């Protein structure tokens, strides 16, 4: 024979760059491939299948850090979490398309699970936890789904300030804007606990 | 004649609700007016310029807390704000990504210009106030961009602390995760200003 998931899915891995989230098909990757449609359809039964496979399998591959390290406060945790997730979103097209409206992963449940403990066990209740692992995805999720469609945005006279902000913006592609309200809800999520009293 | 551009916009508000922005096209519009493309042509020139006007026009229709109130502190202002921007965001379907990637427009000017002064003239520098704003926008197009993306999601066993934090977040699509981090947005920032001494 010949198809084993993982060639399935690096082969949808260079697709999605090649053609975006949008002209990714099934009926595409099966070409790539060099396959008939229902021996692929095997390892990914549908889009939303191939889809949620490529959002789960950039994070395996490209999001390495899943967990506290011995010396990392819950603040140094969340800030590189954040930041490593944010690099893993940025690596390919679409990526942030690509996660947007997944639930965690058989293949990320002990991690998850860990990072939600992880919180509990510095002071929060869970509903916090929750909403701070959460917000932070979609934070994160939402500057790097704006930054990749701002450049791949080819179109053809703003105010001072405003023309400064877009440069600021514009400069980083996001950037300094990120890592700025990263440190503020870390400092946000530092009065939640200051909130014992 | 016929064709006003806000009756265009208004049909083009219409055909995103019934195919989404990935099968709204040019082409598609025309079909619903009832004109040919080189008439279309005349109001919204590319895809590009079709999706930036939605993006304008959805904001302008139904983003109406866009200036502090008399009575407003800058975290009353901000908390509005957001709050306004995303159930203007939910408004339409694929309203996230109809937003993503643009910068704000001519209509939005003075308005915005406005937001970045109103948070210079509170103690901001205007790198602040710039990424606070930013990243605000970025935070809750995430969410919305998330919760839409999911529920339109029709796939077909997780840990116990991760069964509670997917059960809460799909428990009122998002909302209290999104008022839970725009208040630690807005006390993180609270601690930005402190950060006079
Ligand atoms: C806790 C949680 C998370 C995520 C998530 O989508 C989610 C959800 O949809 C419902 C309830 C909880 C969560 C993440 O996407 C994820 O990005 C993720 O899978 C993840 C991962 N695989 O390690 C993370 O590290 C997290 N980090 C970006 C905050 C975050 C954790
Ligand atoms: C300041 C700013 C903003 C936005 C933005 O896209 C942006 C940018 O792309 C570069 C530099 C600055 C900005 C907004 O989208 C917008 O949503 C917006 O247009 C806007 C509006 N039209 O009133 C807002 O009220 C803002 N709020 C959601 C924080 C935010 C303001
Ligand atoms: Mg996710
Ligand atoms: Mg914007």
């Amino acid at each position: 024979a010949k198809l084993d998931k993982e060639q399935v899915i690096d082969n949808a891995l260079i697709l999605l760059n090649e053609v975006g989230i949008e002209g990714l098909t099934t009926r595409k990757l099966a070409q790539k491939i060099g396959v008939e449609q229902p021996t692929l359809y095997w390892h990914v039964k549908n889009k939303r299948a191939l889809l949620d496979a490529l959002a789960e399998t950039i994070l395996q591959k490209h999001h390495h850090h899943v967990l506290p390290l011995p010396n990392e406060t819950w603040q140094d945790f969340l800030r590189n979490n954040a930041k490593s997730f944010r690099q893993a979103l940025l690596m390919y097209r679409d990526g942030g398309k690509i996660h947007a409206g997944t639930r965690p992963s058989e293949s990320q449940f002990e991690t998850s699970e860990q990072q939600l403990q992880f919180l509990c066990d510095a002071g929060f209740s869970l509903s916090q936890a929750v909403y701070a692992l959460s917000s932070i995805a979609h934070f994160t999720l939402g500057s790097v789904l704006e930054t990749q469609e701002h450049q791949e945005s080819q179109k053809e006279a703003y105010p001072p300030l405003l023309t400064q902000a877009v440069a600021i913006m514009d400069s980083d592609n996001g950037d300094a804007a990120f890592l700025f309200v990263l440190d503020v809800m870390i400092s946000g999520l530092e009065t939640v606990l200051k909130s014992a009293k």
